[PDB]
């Protein structure tokens, strides 16, 4: 990997979220290394670890996921894995 | 238009989620839902996939089977029709 | 209740994390309505939905959770549930 990141998705409705977010990840040419989804209280929640063999622009990715999350009524965060290693 | 269940079984999950979800996307299929478990000496995953276009299950079964061999896992794809 | 939030945690190692984070939530006088944890690739992750019957200050909580997170080498995010409910 040149890039790795953890993506967090929080919303109220689960409907179509896994398809939307996985499709977006794929649109951006990122690999899904792992994924998990959990209903928690009244919320549907989803986390994915993603990567690419090329350096990416987190400024762009963060804004792009944020804007995409908004279209689906969910909050999306992306964190570079560089924080841990 | 198309809906299916993909089941994956192998001994080691290293790289399996990326490989299989990557193959799914290469084939233009949507991942509607996904789950994984470690089971005995095995890792398993399942995904429900779909497309707005008709698909050829004959081709897909063969393609996922061949792809599975490259990763040392067994991949089945079954149409949603069969779980009727 | 008057406050509800979703807390998310990411780090490399699970050792001590559940105890540290649940312990911090109780110190802050917050209720855990629900919780879940998973290993995800090489990371330990947990998520919790918390609430209080008193209004809270998310400016303070965000800072406090991030600061506490650092003591445990984990990234802690908190999001008010109001964002998913409120009209505009
Ligand atoms: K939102």
């Amino acid at each position: 990997n040149a890039m790795k990141a953890i993506i967090t998705v929080v919303g109220k409705d689960k409907s179509g979220i896994v398809a939307g977010v996985s499709g977006k990840i794929a649109e951006l040419g990122l690999n899904i290394d792992d994924i998990s989804q959990t209903v928690l209280d009244e919320y549907f929640t989803m986390m994915a670890v993603v990567s690419s063999d090329e350096k990416q622009d987190f400024t762009y990715l963060r804004n792009e996921f944020e804007a995409f999350g908004q279209t689906l009524n969910v909050k999306i965060n992306i964190q570079s894995a560089a924080i841990f290693e």
